């Protein structure tokens, strides 16, 4: 199986919380990705988030496709897709100043509104503390990554998979998301599988124009199985995280497989504010940088 962990309620930096930042950069380096053992309550939100999910997903389409804006990516795509950005209304001067990807989410209800919303609150704090375990880790200062993500482009994608319809069984092609790192959930269907660091074997950076990781190794083994367990939070780390520690993280590559039921996840984004520059960490004479304000309007 994959290692299962117990986060903190806050990361102070002491003995025991640098020896847990030290148990999730191995579990990254060897499994590509680990899990997070969530509470009771948030184990409610994180359902409370599915159920919205659910209803919502069954509505018809000509509703659903209303659910859009010409402002942000949030809003509805047909898996079918339901993105959710920083929710800015048109009385925020980021919105009126025509800053790119701000503005107000299309909730398709109140009610999914607020579920989704306090779900989210939850993922920004289990992301600030694993930001802080991260650079414990890496014998860093522990607001390291946390320094970047003040008002963060945090941002969520609700997903839902068809089950197999014809006799392909192709749901999402191999790709590495490109954030710092990313907080997943899902039901029991199942059919997310990840790509664990493999010795010697090249990575292109996703960053980087010519060096696209998109399809990359899809039909190449191994692609472990992430299997549906109760109340976890599945965590692996994405571009940005591999840029800023130059290759000693790797953008887990993940892929999705339909399964003969409806499958229903979610993909959580901790990311850095909207107008930081991530700086590679071990490195500090290169002159690299990645402003996350056109890095995410260029990845969507
Ligand atoms: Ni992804």
């Amino acid at each position: 199986n994959l290692q299962t962990f117990e986060l903190p309620t806050e990361v102070t930096g002491c003995a025991a919380d640098i020896s847990l930042g030290r148990a999730l950069i191995q579990a990254w380096q060897k499994d590509g990705i680990f899990q997070i053992k969530t509470d009771s309550e948030q184990d409610r939100k994180t359902q409370e988030a599915m159920a919205a999910s659910k209803q919502f997903c069954k509505e018809p389409l000509t509703f659903k496709s209303s659910c859009v804006s010409d402002l942000t990516y949030s809003g509805y795509v047909a898996p079918e897709i339901f993105t959710v950005c920083k929710d800015l209304s048109v009385g925020d001067q980021r919105v009126k100043a025509g800053w790119p990807c701000h503005g107000p989410v299309p909730w398709p209800n109140n009610t999914y509104q607020k579920s989704m919303k306090t779900f989210m609150e939850e993922l920004g704090l289990a992301g600030e503390r694993l930001l802080k375990l991260t650079a414990l880790g890496f014998e860093l200062p522990i607001n390291t990554f946390t320094d970047l993500t003040r008002d963060g482009w945090h941002h969520m994608r609700v997903l839902r998979f068809p089950p197999q319809t014809s006799t392909l069984s192709r749901g999402i092609g191999a790709h590495t998301d490109y954030g710092l790192l990313v907080i997943a959930a899902q039901d029991d269907v199942g059919g997310l599988y990840i790509r664990p660091p493999v010795e010697g074997e090249k990575r292109n950076r996703n960053w980087l124009p010519g060096e696209s990781s998109a399809g990359m190794f899809e039909h190449d083994e191994p692609w472990t199985f992430v299997t549906p367990t109760p109340g976890v939070w599945t965590v692996f780390p994405g571009d940005i995280l591999q840029f800023m520690t130059g290759g000693q993280l790797l953008s887990t590559p993940h892929k999705v497989k339909l399964n003969t039921r409806e499958r229903f996840a979610c993909a959580y984004f901790h990311e850095p504010n909207f107008e930081a520059s991530a700086y590679p960490l071990f490195e500090p004479s290169a002159n690299e940088r990645i402003h996350y304000g056109e890095h995410f309007t260029n990845m969507f």
